[PDB]
């Protein structure tokens, strides 16, 4: 019987106690990247990460940091692959910048050879070192004459031309890489890019944020979701038609949190904790296993809400050969208005929840995940917990799939100096903590999970924070970028995979 | 009579003996700037210089400086406008930031509001200090989305997205702004951007630069200037039969250059210096004010020189009211060799002539312009009797325009400190040689020039230099950029205009 700590302290940071022989001998362990958080634009076109953080520069993180250089991992690809062999990993998931193979966008434009030299000089040297690939096709970073003809995943036109791209991924990298992962966490474009406009590209109502430079918070993140589902589809028909004799899988990467009740005797909390879960997992979930949107979503949403066609249906129903979970945090719900005549409404409050990570009695749900110093009533909290009672509820509700966990991690403030960076037990303890559960899970429930993806692999430009917050397992000096170090943490999941 | 030095030691520096009351009563004068080179990326969205300075960092300056943030003209706009005050300047060019008011590149695709009211304040505020602006359309920061669809100005949709831009800028700030400039240094993008792909975009033959994404040196040249030749005149054609209510006054803008002979008594340097003529200023000054190129480019380029048909040639012809005519040095010209069938080649080769700053017997032009640290044999001189020469010839062989100086300036080191860059007597120097040499030629032979606008402002990235060098007549802080401190020349300038 496996016993899994929720509360500090933890103990889980003794490999004598924890290790990769815990779990199946073919289980993978690596960590994670993505390509606009680690290369550096030379030798690729521009995307819309770089458009918003240079146009929105306030919104790129507090210092106005950006992917600009970062830690020039086209130029020092080869210290990641360092860094992996020297964790002993055995995969590794990073993406394609679209705009690095296709700079024009559409295929048709022409490709770059030099940037598909890139991925293949990265590729064989994982290879080499018995490192598996897992590859992101989109992680996030559209080409920006794409957003500008047609407003990217606004228009349908984004599926032939997402088709074309992955077309050309598949033909170029497949005979090597064996997991491809099509759209990083359905749920976050369409909320932060379209609805809140705290990501690329930028759009939402007027009210709810004037600096946007068009939107509609309400309508267009249901538009984009839905393109989402369907550009995701068609590259998977695509993959599984005219890809078969690579032996590979290809899957969508989800956000995942799981929800409980603000107070667990109140049916209304009850409620929204329900409805939380449909809209923020259903939302895509629905979809992929069913060819429909969640019937709480249909009825709330109305004629916001688009709808599949029969053909469209089939095309998404099914959609996977396995699901990538990210999994950070879980959040307490509450019952919220949900104002669809205010003219700052949001898709966001259509599923009439707010969400907290203390409870109605003054509960804090687990450590601290994130401090927010604006706001300390804002800090974000983590729940180990949480990775067990998703990976249980995605078997029980999703029909059993094949999992990979494609992200997990926390971060640590950039505020602090090298040794303190160095010293990061607090990311021994998250990265332990969710591991022992995910062991418990797997053998408790049996939910087919085959693999654990760290995030991330070292220190990176991240999302909304720039360089303000780190979250690698190797330290990275934004003076001297050329080094990878690894840290506390690095050097626990170094024994940890080889105790 | 007037007598203008043409070696150092220079004594035009002293206001008794040279200054605005030389020149007519009307006489403009003032300073230019660039919008790519002083705004930011903030509130924007990309261009190709964008593109280009991120793509290909070393191409961008040895420091791989870029505009992203830049003087920040975009905060302190005022502080421009203070500059201009304190100089007591009658003038201002500067340039639209197309990418700032379109974003997308196509207006059917919509405006950016914010960004037309940050050019109507700026406008506003100039006329309210008594500074007349001089606009340019089109300084070189093309929207990205349209080099992506079509390759910018290698396509004729460039032509109609390029009138619906102008179209914009004329309805919005044509009440207030009574001299347009269309496209900057007409020579400048073909050659650069799409010959050695020293500047953005970027293309060029495989053999000229294998970091080039595409392109042809022997043939894109050619076609960039027939493009920006018609889309220049189109606009024109919209401004002279749609904005004839509005009072005003556009044309091109030139870059200028004078040439002599390598060696004065040899005929074959003599006909080079002549082929560089049209070759250099004909090859736009030819189709402006005859709607034809000249007879040497025609039977050198052959097939590779694009036809007009005579609606085109129509059009073109005298499609200016003035001439924006920047000028910064002079060169020795002798042959060279043209190998069209090398894949080397490029269209500046067809002139057949190689430019030099040493003549036969040794003797360098007038003083240093500009410090080559990588190779000194490639140090750039100055020659201030050209502006008479170049002045001349335009009167006589161009048909007695209409002329405003839209660029005169020269660079110090970056590497110099505050006090050292502040200390800035060789561009003291190298303004007042040039303004007696301006003052002379309207004396002696009538040119009809009616101002002057030396560049630069205050201290701004450099196309292809980053921050390595400065040209402001104004310093700035790269650490703090707000303040705009007048140097010893712009404190000498203040003299000379108000005497
Ligand atoms: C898995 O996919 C199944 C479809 O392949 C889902 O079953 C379908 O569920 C829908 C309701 O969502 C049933 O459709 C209803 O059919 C009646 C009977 O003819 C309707 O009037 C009803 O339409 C009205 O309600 C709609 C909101 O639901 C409104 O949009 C519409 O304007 C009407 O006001 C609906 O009819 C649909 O109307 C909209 C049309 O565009 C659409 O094509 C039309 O079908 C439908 O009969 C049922 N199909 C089958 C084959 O059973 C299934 O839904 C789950 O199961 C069914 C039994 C219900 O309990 C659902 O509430 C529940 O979601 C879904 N499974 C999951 C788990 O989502
Ligand atoms: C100002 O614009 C005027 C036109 O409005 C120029 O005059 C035209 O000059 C052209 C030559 O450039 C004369 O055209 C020739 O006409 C004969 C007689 O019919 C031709 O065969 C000759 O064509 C051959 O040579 C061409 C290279 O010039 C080749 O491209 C072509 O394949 C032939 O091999 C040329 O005919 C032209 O051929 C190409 C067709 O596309 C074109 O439409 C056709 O006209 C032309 O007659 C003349 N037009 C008039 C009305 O005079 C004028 O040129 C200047 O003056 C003329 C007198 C010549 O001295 C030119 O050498 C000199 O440039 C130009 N002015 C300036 C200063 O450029
Ligand atoms: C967890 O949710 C439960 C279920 O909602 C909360 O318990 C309920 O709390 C209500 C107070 O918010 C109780 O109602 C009140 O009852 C008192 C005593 O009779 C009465 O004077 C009130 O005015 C009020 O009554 C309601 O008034 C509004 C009417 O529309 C409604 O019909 C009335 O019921 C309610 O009795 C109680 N329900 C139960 C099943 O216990 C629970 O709240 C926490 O515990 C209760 C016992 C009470 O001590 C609250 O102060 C305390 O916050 C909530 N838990 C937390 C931690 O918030
Ligand atoms: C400015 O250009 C002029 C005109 O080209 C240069 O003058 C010419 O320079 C040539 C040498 O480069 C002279 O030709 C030579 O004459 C000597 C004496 O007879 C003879 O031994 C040579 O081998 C050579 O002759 C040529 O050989 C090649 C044949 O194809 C051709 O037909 C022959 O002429 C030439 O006479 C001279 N022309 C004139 C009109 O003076 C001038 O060069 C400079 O001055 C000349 C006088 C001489 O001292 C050169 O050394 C000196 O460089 C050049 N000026 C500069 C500064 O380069
Ligand atoms: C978001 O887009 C929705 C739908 O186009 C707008 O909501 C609509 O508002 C128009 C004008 O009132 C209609 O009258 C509809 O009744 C209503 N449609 C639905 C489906 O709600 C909404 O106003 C607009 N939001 C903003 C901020 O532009
Ligand atoms: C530049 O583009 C020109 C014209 O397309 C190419 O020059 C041509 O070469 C093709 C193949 O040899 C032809 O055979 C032509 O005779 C010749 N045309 C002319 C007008 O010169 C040139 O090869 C190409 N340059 C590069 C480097 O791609
Ligand atoms: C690994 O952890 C298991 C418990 O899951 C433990 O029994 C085993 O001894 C540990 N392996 C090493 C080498 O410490
Ligand atoms: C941040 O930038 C936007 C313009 O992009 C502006 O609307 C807003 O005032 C700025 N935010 C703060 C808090 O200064
Ligand atoms: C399969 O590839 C073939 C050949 O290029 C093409 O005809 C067919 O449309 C492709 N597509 C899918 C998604 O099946
Ligand atoms: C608009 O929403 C903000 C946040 O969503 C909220 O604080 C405010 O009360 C809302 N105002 C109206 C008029 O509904
Ligand atoms: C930076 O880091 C690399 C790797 O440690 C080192 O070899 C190089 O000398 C350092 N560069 C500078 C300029 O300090
Ligand atoms: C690498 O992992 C394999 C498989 O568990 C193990 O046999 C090998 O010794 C490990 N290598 C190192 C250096 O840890
Ligand atoms: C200006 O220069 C002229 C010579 O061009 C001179 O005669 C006049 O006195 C000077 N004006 C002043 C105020 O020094
Ligand atoms: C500069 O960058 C290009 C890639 O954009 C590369 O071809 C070249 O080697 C680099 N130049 C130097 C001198 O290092
Ligand atoms: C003039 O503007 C009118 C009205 O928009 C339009 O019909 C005409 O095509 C325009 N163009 C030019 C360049 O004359
Ligand atoms: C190619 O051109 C370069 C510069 O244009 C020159 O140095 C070289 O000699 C040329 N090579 C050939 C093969 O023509
Ligand atoms: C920078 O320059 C402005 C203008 O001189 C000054 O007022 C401000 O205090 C300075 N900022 C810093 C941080 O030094
Ligand atoms: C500004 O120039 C005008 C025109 O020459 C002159 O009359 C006025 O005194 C000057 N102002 C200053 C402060 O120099
Ligand atoms: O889920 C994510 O979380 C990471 C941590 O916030 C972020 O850096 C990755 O790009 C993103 O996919
Ligand atoms: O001619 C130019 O010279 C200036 C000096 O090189 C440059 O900065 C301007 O952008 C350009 O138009
Ligand atoms: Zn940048």
């Amino acid at each position: 019987e496996i016993t899994c700590q929720e509360n500090l302290p933890f103990t889980c940071g003794n490999t004598d106690a924890l290790n990769s022989s815990s779990f199946s001998s073919d289980f993978i362990f690596g960590v994670a990247s993505s390509a606009y958080q680690i290369e550096g634009t030379i030798g690729r076109g521009l995307n819309i990460w770089d458009g918003f953080t240079h146009r929105y520069p306030n919104k790129s993180g507090p210092d106005h940091g950006n992917g600009d250089t970062t830690c020039d991992s086209f130029s020092y690809w080869q210290k990641d692959i360092d860094v992996l062999d020297e964790l002993n990993a055995t995969g590794y998931r990073f993406s394609i910048a679209w705009s690095r193979i296709i700079p024009r966008g559409k295929r048709s434009r022409g490709v770059n050879e030099k940037g598909i030299d890139y991925y293949h000089g990265l590729i064989s040297g994982l290879i080499k070192k018995g490192i598996t690939p897992f590859v992101t096709l989109f992680h996030w970073d559209l080409p920006q004459t794409l957003q500008d003809e047609y407003e990217g995943f606004l228009d349908p036109q984004i599926i032939d031309d997402f088709k074309d791209y992955a077309d050309l991924c598949f033909e170029e990298f497949g005979d090597s890489v064996k997991y491809w992962l099509t759209i990083n966490q359905l749920y976050s474009v369409p909320t932060r890019g379209y609805g809140s406009a705290l990501d690329a590209p930028g759009r939402c109502s007027p009210t709810v944020d004037p600096s946007c430079y068009a939107g509609n918070s309400s309508t267009e993140p249901y538009i984009v979701a839905h393109h989402q589902l369907l550009a995701h589809a068609k590259v998977v028909d695509l993959y599984r038609k005219n890809y078969t004799h690579q032996g590979g899988k290809i899957g969508p990467t989800m956000i995942t949190r799981w929800f409980l009740p603000y107070n667990d005797t109140d049916r209304h909390s009850i409620a929204a904790t329900e409805r939380m879960k449909e809209f923020f997992l259903g939302w895509f979930m629905g979809p992929l296993t069913n060819g429909t949107y969640p019937q709480i979503m249909i009825d709330t949403v109305g004629e916001r809400l688009p709808s599949f066609s029969p053909e469209e249906s089939n095309l998404v129903k099914g959609s996977y050969d396995f699901l990538g979970l990210n999994y950070y945090f879980t959040q307490y719900a509450q019952p919220s208005p949900n104002p669809v005549n205010s003219t700052n409404h949001t898709a966001m409050m259509d599923a009439g929840a707010k969400l907290t990570y203390i409870n109605a009695s003054g509960h804090y749900i687990g450590p601290l995940f994130e401090k927010d110093k604006a706001d300390s009533t804002d800090n974000i909290y983590y729940y180990p917990k949480g990775i067990y009672s998703v990976m249980d509820y995605f078997k029980n509700k999703y029909y059993n799939p094949l999992i990979y966990v494609t992200e997990n991690g926390i971060s640590t403030p950039g505020d602090e100096n090298r040794n303190q960076s160095m010293l990061d037990y607090t990311r021994i303890d998250y990265l332990c903590s969710h591991l022992c559960f995910l062991n418990k899970v797997i053998k408790e429930k049996d939910v087919n999970v085959k693999g654990y993806l760290a995030w991330a692999l070292g220190d990176n430009y991240e999302f909304n924070k720039g360089f303000t917050v780190r979250f690698g397992l190797s330290y990275i000096d934004w003076n001297n970028v050329t080094d990878r170090d690894l840290k506390k943490s690095g050097q626990w999941y170094q024994s940890f995979i080889s105790p």
